C-alpha cells in the first residue's frame, strides 16, 4: 500500500486473469503523491495522478459508494501535504493496471 502502490507480483499475476478473479485477488492501489489532470463531467470522473511526475490514471467514481473527496478533491490537492489513497486495479483495456479511485487519505505529506 504505497504509491500507485505495489504490484510487481500481480503484473506477474493480474495480467491474464478473468474478472471474477482479478477481483478475487484484488488490490486496491494508489497512495500518495500528486498530479494534474481531471476528466470531469459533473460527478464521477477520471483523473491522472502520480508522484514525482510519471503518472497512471485513476477512475474517480461515485457509482457504489458515492463519495466525493474525489476528482475535485483531487483538483484541490496541493503541497506541503500530499495524498495517501487507494483505487482498485482494474480494466483499462483488458483487466489490469488502471486505478479505480474509491478511498482516499488525501491531505498530508507529513
Amino acid at each position: 500500500f504505497r504509491r500507485d502502490h505495489t504490484s510487481d507480483q500481480l503484473h506477474a499475476e493480474f495480467d491474464g486473469k478473468e474478472n471474477e478473479e482479478l477481483e478475487a485477488l484484488n488490490i486496491e492501489v494508489a497512495v500518495a503523491g500528486r498530479m494534474m489532470t481531471r476528466r470531469i463531467m459533473g460527478k464521477a470522473s477520471f483523473v491522472t495522478l502520480q508522484d514525482v511526475g510519471g503518472r497512471i490514471q485513476l477512475y474517480v467514481a461515485r457509482d457504489d459508494l458515492p463519495e466525493g473527496v474525489y476528482n475535485e478533491q483531487f483538483k484541490k490537492w496541493d503541497l506541503g501535504d500530499i495524498l495517501g489513497a487507494k483505487g482498485k486495479l482494474f480494466k483499462t483495456k483488458t483487466g489490469e493496471l488502471s486505478i479505480h479511485c474509491t478511498e482516499l487519505r488525501l491531505l498530508t505529506k507529513a
